[PDB]
């Protein structure tokens, strides 16, 4: 991609945003990686949405790509698992440690040990290390922190975070300017004509 | 929205297709819904994706605005039903009866029974109405025939078809002329200058 | 079976009961066929243990054996199928559905049919034939009043639902009268001997 | 209970084991605990009957009340569990190492965490110590060997084993003393008399 084609993709967003397009903006800084929105990932996380949180991630990291990336994995399956304990759903707690969390025993063999003998407790708060976890909204906003830092962190972030501040509407000035010029190509141009599209340049007479 | 706004968004779905960012593109056409892509449709179905197919299909039309899109949405339901019956997991099947198919039983008393009754087979090739059900792959490509007319036909859609063909990268080619009309406002204009951004008006000097 | 072995099997019985040997009574009910245990049956009925219930009946009558017989069981059924439907596993109740209930199909096509479509609703009290189920330990001891009439229309149980009425270990009695047989033809005979055991005939000297 | 009495009930085992009561035997074995059918217990654990092997056990000990009793039932209920692993129903699995197995953790806490981590395992094979299990016919045939050696140890048993041999039908024999008896207490005796009933004492005249 030159920078031409990233800086055109930014403008895209900031239209489909003021258009209203919710979903579509996030899959295009997805797809495209050139920016991160803490604000959506926020509130992705809050609503325990987790299948889309990963996917979302996914356009910015692996799992294995650095430290950062995959603590923040960690912690997002981690907190999978823990729900699907308390809703005693333990053929789905079983589901999450094998599938999604045993890519990580390599790294540490004894935690993974530890965390699949949650499965055996009736109240996985009787580890004292888990016993601090209260709801589900609370764990997800504590979490929540951890997450912000880790990213902020990440050096595969650090330069995605902030969206560039322009001028509201900056796509639509362009595409005037485009319109402008094609007119001030016409001669004998009217004075102000109608436009008959824009998917093929405007003439008069 | 303008009509202006509209061709817009035309323009920057050709660019999301051209820059190759799939999921986005569909995220738009579903969100704006001017364009409806059957090409895509088609894939997903025979993917047997049917989360994502309710959810395209419903930036287009809801279940009940009329009787070819719900006829649509019968259709896709009945065979996401079938699918769960040959795996035997009439766990699925029956969930799906009551939280799909029950919307259908206002408009049809006796079917939604007859369908109903489906479970307590063997194998539902014993109704004879159903025999002919083959593999899976099959049934789905049958049923897309079954589909491309009903849509075809829908009044909701037969204006959304056609893309509007037009010259490649138009919106490319417009960002351009808008970037030419910067400079000839430069003077005294160098004569081939460097671009600062996008995000603001080019100058020289 | 002679009419000796049988009378032997109440003996037995008898002497079973008094020995509170209670789970080794009912299998002896049961495999012999000889008497039924309305009280041990009502029991079973209000604790909803129906494995053991359809087995204990297995020993006096198949499903089929003739009408009154059909109904119990169907009766018996319905009642888990809709406990079933009430904690709202709906998996379980399909499972009851085609195993235990599809049998009463070929008898009455369309009562099936409307005890399938329970399935689909929110409460099947929602049907008004079923408006009346109150809560389960009402619905099982309504149910013991018809199937105790059933049962004592039913020609298979009507000679036996009362047990012969006989002194206190009758069993017992008997017992002892072959060991006064056996000293009786002791002799020199000891007035008073000690038994060596019941194995093998006593003798004296 | 009398020695007398417990005699009774050899007698009435035997009775029972001739009239081909199978189910009603062992029953009685286990509800008087005096007899251990070896041959019934082999038979049941090749056929995986594991809630009747527990019940039939139960009859001569407790979970906890020696160490080859507490061998026998960890045995088996490992076993219930790897079959869970195999037919890759991680779900029973986990319901069985709760419920089940947890007992067995305060007296090993090492081993109840090693056999936990069982479950997260593509197949349980790929630990050395248990790579040698092969199907579960063989497996259970294993078992099987070992069970019986604990149990010929286990003190609570060591008693129970061994029927002691008598003559056939000793119990009909014994009845037939009585109805002698009877009768030789009849005068004017007839010489071959009809039995009345064994319910109450026969007469002549
Ligand atoms: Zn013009
Ligand atoms: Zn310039
Ligand atoms: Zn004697
Ligand atoms: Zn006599």
């Amino acid at each position: 991609m030159s920078s031409l084609s990233r800086e055109l993709v930014f403008l895209i967003l900031q239209f489909l945003d003021e258009e209203k397009f919710k979903e579509t903006v996030h899959k295009l800084e997805q797809e495209s990686g050139f920016f991160f929105n803490m604000k959506y990932f926020e509130e992705k996380v809050h609503a325990g949405e987790w299948d889309e949180v990963e996917k979302y991630l996914s356009g910015f990291t692996k799992v294995d790509d650095n430290r950062y990336s995959m603590k923040i994995f960690f912690e997002i399956r981690k907190q999978k698992y823990l729900e699907a304990l308390d809703r005693h759903d333990r053929a789905k707690a079983v589901d999450i440690l094998v599938k999604d969390l045993k890519v990580f025993s390599t790294f540490n063999e004894e935690l993974y040990k530890e965390i699949t003998q949650l499965l055996t407790l009736e109240n996985f708060r009787e580890n004292e290390q888990l016993s601090k976890y209260g709801d589900t909204k609370s764990a997800r906003s504590i979490m929540l922190i951890e997450l912000k830092k880790l990213i902020e962190a990440n050096p595969l972030f650090r330069e995605k975070l902030v969206f560039p501040t322009l001028k509201a509407s900056r796509l639509r000035t362009l595409i005037n300017q485009s319109l402008n010029w094609q007119h001030q190509l016409c001669k004998n141009p009217r004075p102000n004509p109608d436009i008959k599209t824009l998917f093929t340049d405007h003439t008069c007479t």
